[PDB]
């Protein structure tokens, strides 16, 4: 399993048309999973399932720009399960991100950050054991 939390460096930041997926299993006793695509100290997009949130389970997406969050976008449908396999499937278009979780659509968040070729980093975290992290073209 690789090392959590891990970085995957994203060369020449994103772009339309980049695909970067995340296979791994989630922890049996999970409270929370994190993807943040960063720009520097930036987090462009943060995606942080929630499992436990006021005894409910959440998907939590913001922006954090000079070190302050945003304003949160929330979305209540939650594919993921504590113990079971995952896919994770970020595709970058041009006004947004669009999230697949085992090949279903999950959600899109428009970009608050507007420089795509510096969001260099991705990072991931949480409640997670983590198979791979890749990208490719499509
Ligand atoms: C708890 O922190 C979280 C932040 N967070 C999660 C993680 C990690 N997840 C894993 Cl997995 C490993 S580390 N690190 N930072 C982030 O999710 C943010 C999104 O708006 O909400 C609150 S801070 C926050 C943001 C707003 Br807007 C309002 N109030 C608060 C607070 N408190
Ligand atoms: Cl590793
Ligand atoms: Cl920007
Ligand atoms: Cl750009
Ligand atoms: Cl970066
Ligand atoms: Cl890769
Ligand atoms: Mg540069």
């Amino acid at each position: 399993m690789l090392i959590v939390p891990y970085n995957l460096p994203l060369p020449g930041g994103v772009v339309p048309r980049m695909l970067i997926t995340i296979l791994g299993t989630v922890k049996p006793n999970a409270n929370r999973i994190a993807l943040d695509f960063q720009r520097g100290n930036d987090v462009a997009f943060h995606f942080n399932p929630r499992f436990n949130e006021n005894n409910r389970r959440v998907i939590v997406c913001n922006t954090k720009l000079d070190n302050n969050w945003g304003r949160e976008e929330r979305q209540s449908v939650f594919p993921f399960e504590s113990g079971k396999p995952f896919k994770i499937q970020v595709l970058v278009e041009p006004d947004h991100f669009k999230v697949a979780v085992n090949d279903a659509h999950l959600l899109q968040y428009n970009h608050r950050v507007k420089k795509l070729n510096e969001i260099s980093k991705l990072g991931i975290s949480g409640d997670i054991d983590l198979t791979s992290a890749s990208y490719t073209m499509i």
